[PDB]
């Protein structure tokens, strides 16, 4: 049975940057979380890792056909946040001070040991944010990697950001992640 506090303790003990402790915990949850390999909708493995940050445990994501279970209507209450501009990139901002500027907005308005849902360009994909005190580590365990928006190749940390680009914080609230944890669904998830 997986133990994220120490995932993090080993990972945080290398001299690793922040972009690489992101992509080598992803990588880790990804097999966890995502085995299958899947592309479609992405809210589920998302979503899924919240729930691992938060200590409530490693389970697999709802694969297509389980969707309907319960993620088919997950967001009702946020609709209007996903849709919403969210935060713009600026023209000539590279992947990592776009990052960066996203972490801050999202420190400044969460608690430690919280996370949120990142939506990119409006539900266009889901990442996770997870804030560890000092600094908020994101996490795309459907594809195994970290910041990144949704782009068809592997973006480096000096790559410009396309004008335009956007990523909505969805505060998803402590009681939506318990519901979940305490549903029929989520239940019968494989552990581990």
């Amino acid at each position: 049975n997986v133990n994220v506090k120490k995932l993090l303790e080993s990972l945080n003990s290398k001299s690793l940057g922040d972009m690489d402790k992101d992509s080598e915990l992803a990588a880790t949850l990804q097999k966890m979380i995502n085995p299958s390999g899947g592309d479609g909708n992405s809210s589920g493995c998302a979503l899924h890792a919240c729930m691992a940050m938060l200590g409530y445990g490693v389970r697999e994501a709802p694969v297509p056909n389980e969707i309907s279970e319960y993620m088919t209507g997950f967001f009702h209450r946020h609709l209007e946040q996903i849709d919403s501009e969210g935060i713009v990139s600026h023209p000539n901002e590279t992947y990592s001070k776009f990052r960066e500027r996203i972490a801050e907005n999202i420190l400044q308005n969460t608690s430690k040991g919280s996370v949120v849902m990142i939506s990119i360009e409006q539900a266009t994909h889901w990442i996770a944010g997870f804030n560890d005190g000092e600094k908020i580590m994101f996490l795309d365990v459907q594809t195994g990697k970290g910041f990144n928006l949704y782009d068809p190749v592997e973006k480096s940390p000096d790559a410009f950001v396309d004008e335009n680009s956007s990523v909505q914080v969805i505060h998803v609230s402590d009681q939506e992640f318990d519901h979940y944890a305490n549903s029929s669904s989520w239940k019968s998830k494989r552990l581990c």
